[PDB]
């Protein structure tokens, strides 16, 4: 549970 996956998809 962290917005890291969102950050990765935005990379």
């Amino acid at each position: 549970l962290k917005k890291l996956w969102r950050f990765l998809k935005k990379l």
